[PDB]
């Protein structure tokens, strides 16, 4: 029984509106309702992984797993295994996989983090759960961020904290955050980004959401905007929106927007937003399509309707050689030619390099880089010929071609990263000098660069 080289992972996130879901709700899971729907002739063909991430959700963990499997069982006649649950206040995410994965998910982590201080401490945060799929490493955010059309820069501060310090995946990569931990990681919830219009146009936009005409209200959309200046998700994908805004609805239909201000939004317009979002975020060149990104029409207990996106992955098998796992392949290697880092950092220290890699036995330390000027006031750290060469636990090129390298650049005083990026190994050529990129990051804002040449070794 051949391991694969692809599955579809469905991810659904809903506002529950601390109700009870109706009795129904198999077309959140079928992809089906407005915007990029799935196929009819795949309706009885199960998803491999169901990631289902609920905010304001009235349920025990007990009463929701029991909807969501006789959900799938009715959709697939398939009996899902339960890989993770994890709940913080009404904040909460549930992987399903089907039976034949069992064996194939390991290192399983669940997490959460608190978001706020006092005030804004007691309802607000995320939660994550991590593991392997055979050779990929999967990582899923629940976040439930700041409401209130006034508060974008809140939402911002809760997405850094999230991503800090959120503890997922494997611990050994201690230089880097989640949004470098995983070939894929799906980040989902309800973001509580708005439509930044003003209240006095509510019927406006009402008009034209009737009209499906999404185009000058997407153009003032707070996560797309915020996202376009690189305030948030730096270096995040997200699928076109094609469906109505998923907030804020009256109870018990869709025909009606709840914007108007009452006691109960302590005073505050909700003009109609896409609250409700899938965004991820793949290493360099694995393959990852969005087959779906919609919300259903036909579930009405929440003022929120559920969101639902499917994705095509890239997994990778868990590789066997006579040589790794266990020591290093003598036919292969990784060499580093003319290599620089351009730091943003004001600060005058010397830097040294970090390679982690599940492809090398354990993480490799550079020499520390000769400090330039760059011509526009950048610190440029020259490592030119002086990286040391990567030995890779294999040597064949049909697992080494798939593998990456994760980058930290770290100050000599501190031993703080500076910078973290990834080089995909996914190469034109072998025994070839070739250009490599990556842009670096710390607490996901842009700190610099990272570019040069790689020449890479298989046993081909
Ligand atoms: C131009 N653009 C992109 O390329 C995405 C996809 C790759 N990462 C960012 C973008 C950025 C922010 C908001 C909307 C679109």
């Amino acid at each position: 029984q051949p391991e694969p080289d692809m599955i579809t992972i469905f991810i659904g996130t809903w506002n529950m509106g601390n109700a009870p879901p109706p009795k129904k709700i198999t077309s959140w899971f079928l992809s089906k309702g407005q915007g990029k729907t799935r196929d009819d002739s795949a309706d009885y063909i199960p998803h491999d992984i169901y990631v289902i991430g609920t905010q304001e959700d009235p349920l025990s963990e007990k009463e929701w797993l029991e909807i969501l499997k006789h959900s799938l069982q009715e959709i697939t006649s398939v009996t899902f295994k339960t890989v993770a649950i994890h709940t913080l206040w009404n904040i909460r995410i549930v992987v399903l996989a089907k039976p034949e994965h069992e064996n194939r998910i390991s290192h399983i982590c669940t997490d959460n983090v608190k978001t706020g201080i006092a005030n804004t401490l007691g309802n607000k945060g995320a939660v994550g759960v991590s593991f392997m799929f055979n050779g990929t490493s999967l990582g899923f955010v629940n976040s439930h961020l700041t409401s209130g059309s006034e508060k974008k820069l809140r939402r911002n501060q809760n997405y850094m904290n999230i991503l800090r310090f959120l503890a997922l995946g494997d611990k050994k990569l201690s230089p880097f955050n989640i949004t470098h931990r995983f070939t894929h990681l799906f980040w989902f919830g309800d973001l509580n980004y708005r439509v930044d219009l003003p209240t006095w146009e509510a019927e406006t936009i009402i008009q034209k959401i009737k009209q499906q005409q999404y185009a000058d209200l997407l153009s003032h959309d707070q996560l797309l905007t915020e996202r376009r200046e690189q305030k948030v998700f730096l270096h995040f994908e997200e699928e076109e929106i094609t469906f109505a805004p998923t907030y804020r609805f009256e109870r018990l239909t869709r025909d009606k927007y709840a914007y108007t201000k009452q006691k109960a939004t302590g005073m505050k317009y909700n003009l109609p937003s896409w609250c409700d979002r899938v965004l991820w975020k793949s290493y360099p060149l694995v393959h990852v399509v969005c087959q779906s990104y919609g919300s259903t029409s036909d579930i009405m207990t929440s003022d929120h309707s559920p969101v639902f996106a499917t994705f095509e992955a890239g997994v990778t098998s868990q590789f066997v050689s006579k040589n790794g796992p266990g020591t290093v392949d003598s036919q292969g290697q990784i060499e580093f030619l003319r290599c620089y880092a351009t730091l943003k950092t004001k600060s005058q220290t010397k830097f040294y390099l970090e390679f982690h890699s599940s492809c090398l036995e354990s993480f490799v330390k550079s020499q520390e880089g000769e400090n330039e000027e760059g011509s526009e006031g950048e610190l440029v750290v020259k490592f030119g010929e002086t990286l040391p060469k990567l030995k890779p636990i294999i040597s064949d090129p049909e697992y080494l071609l798939d593998q990456h390298i994760l980058i930290s650049i770290k100050s000599s005083d501190s031993d703080e990263s500076y910078g973290e990026g990834c080089i995909a190994l996914r190469l034109e050529a072998t025994e070839t000098q070739l250009p490599i990129y990556t842009p670096l990051t710390h607490h996901g804002e842009l700190t610099g660069h990272f570019q040069g040449e790689i020449k890479l070794q298989t046993s081909q």
